């Protein structure tokens, strides 16, 4: 139960900007296909994220959003996953979005 | 380097919101001590913060910041700061605090 500054430090916590976000329909659960500019050091990146509860598509685009980027790929349905978007989770299904509170540039490191 | 899902797991990242703020610098550097519910399970929390950059204690009192709660607490500024409240780092002593980018309750669990 108990971490050290050892594990948070093996994390690779990025902000980048959704650049494009689909609905991903052959998802089991819900979800939407996210593009996400993390700056030319990470790169930019795919991401499944289970946020179709407060999110739409169209309202997605130019976001910040917090994902750790040095994890190893999930396919799901052929698609591959490569970074974990981070949110709130309040309940059952349900994410609110972390952002940086006010813009930062796209690879910006979190700690 | 790389990282696993569990290494992420082994981390407790909450919100909570800062009910106080105040000035209380190291010596060769400038911080706020943040006071944070954690919601009624964790309860308040202690923190430093080298986030007088872009930040006043009367712009912080009411938000809802990130932070990790299970580290093993440090002393810092003449107190025992509790908490890593997480920010986006644009440059030498620079912070950009993470937030939910809509309200949830104190305690809500990041994933």
């Amino acid at each position: 139960h108990m971490a050290v500054i050892d594990d948070f430090e093996k994390l690779d916590i990025r902000t980048g900007t959704i650049v494009k976000a689909e609905e991903f329909p052959e998802a089991r659960v819900p979800a939407i296909k996210l593009v996400i500019d993390f700056g030319t050091e990470i790169g930019i990146k795919q991401s499944s994220a289970q946020i179709t509860k407060r999110y739409k598509p169209e309202g997605l685009i130019n976001k910040q959003v917090i994902a750790v980027v040095n994890f190893p790929p999930r396919r799901i349905a052929g698609f591959k996953s490569e970074v974990l978007v981070l949110g709130g989770i309040p309940g059952q299904g349900d994410v609110v979005l972390l952002q940086p509170d006010q813009p930062v540039p796209n690879g910006t490191k979190i700690g």
